[PDB]
């Protein structure tokens, strides 16, 4: 675990948001990828529209941001960029839905996905665990997830982070079981069982989200939704982000076959030609269940699944050959 440096968290407290940006935030195709250097603002202006300006402690909550800034391995995907991304997804669906859910749970669900996936090594759990790393050890289930968790706390802990002090010593307890069952279910192992369930409790009509089982659930499937969100942009940026997760599972399979493993076809870098097919599978096995039923549960997240549709379309067509531009 590290420090951020002196100027870093006084620069940003001096950002402000340009105002054609203000009204494109709210929506949810939105991609803050053309806009790096106000990444750290976008985010405590979305803290400040979703639960206020006195939500947090401005100089811990800035601390505490460049700190999971630092925490972040400079891998393809699984980094800042993918952390920043997941957490304005979770801004559009809090906003969309906002008198659902409590100040406490939009700051913590905030927080988790900031830091949902802190301190990834891009290695897969599948890897951790086939190579019996410490983490594996340490964590038998859900591995790299219960290690963000743990990486969050940590963050917490250190000399004027912890944002999440002045609430309570119950409400202190509440968020962080907020945020550890956020991150969680994060895991996509997790993600077919609670879709399945949350399925069947819509079309019987059982589900109650003041049922705190229940409210559980909706929450994590909110989690995969803004997890996988790089699937709901314009195709452009959907493509974009391709590359990068390839440039991880290439890797990792690079080193399976060092150890004298041939690896998953997703991860074998010789088996490129594969990856259109391979992406429509994923849109049918994962994505469009997920945003179908985040949608039926939360009827103004529709947007997401319409995106996703037209993805899924668009992986349709590069299978046909009607494939255009294809700029790296
Ligand atoms: C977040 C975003 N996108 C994801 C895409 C995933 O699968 C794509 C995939 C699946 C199987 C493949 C087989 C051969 C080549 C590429 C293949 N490519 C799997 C997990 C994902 C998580
Ligand atoms: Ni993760
Ligand atoms: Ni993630």
């Amino acid at each position: 675990t590290s420090i951020c440096t002196s100027e870093e968290w006084q620069g940003l407290m001096q950002f402000t948001l340009p105002v054609r940006l203000c009204k494109e935030i709210e929506l949810f195709h939105f991609d803050i990828g053309p806009f790096e250097n106000m990444w750290p603002g976008i985010f405590v202006y979305m803290v400040h529209r979703s639960c206020g300006t006195s939500c947090f402690e401005l100089e811990k909550l800035c601390r505490f941001i460049m700190s999971v800034k630092k925490n972040y391995r400079r891998v393809p995907y699984h980094n800042w960029k993918h952390a920043v991304t997941v957490a304005h997804c979770m801004y559009a669906i809090l906003q969309n839905n906002h008198t659902l859910f409590t100040d406490l749970e939009r700051k913590g669900l905030l927080i988790a996905c900031l830091c949902h996936d802190l301190d990834h090594r891009g290695f897969s759990n599948s890897y951790l665990q086939k190579f019996d790393h410490p983490l594996a050890a340490l964590y038998s289930t859900s591995t790299m997830e219960q290690h963000h968790f743990s990486q969050t706390v940590s963050i917490l802990q250190l000399e004027g982070h912890n944002i999440f002090s002045t609430l309570s010593s119950s409400e202190y307890e509440q968020v962080l079981e907020i945020i550890r069952k956020a991150i969680i279910a994060t895991d996509l192992a997790l993600y077919f069982g609670n879709r399945k369930q949350l399925e069947e409790m819509y079309q019987t009509g059982s589900l109650n989200l003041n049922n705190q089982s229940h409210r559980d659930r909706v929450i994590g499937l909110m989690m995969t939704a803004c997890d996988l969100c790089s699937v709901t942009k314009l195709w452009p940026v959907t493509k974009l982000t391709a590359n990068d997760i390839y440039a991880e599972f290439w890797a990792e399979g690079d080193e399976m076959k060092k150890l004298g493993i041939q690896p998953i076809p997703m991860m074998d870098r010789d088996k490129k030609d594969e990856v259109p097919q391979g992406q429509l599978g994923f849109y049918n096995a994962v994505a469009i269940p997920c945003y179908t039923t985040l949608t039926q549960i939360l009827p103004p997240t529709e947007p997401l699944l319409k995106a996703c549709r037209d993805n899924l379309s668009q992986w349709e067509k590069v299978i046909r050959g009607e494939e255009t531009a294809t700029w790296i």
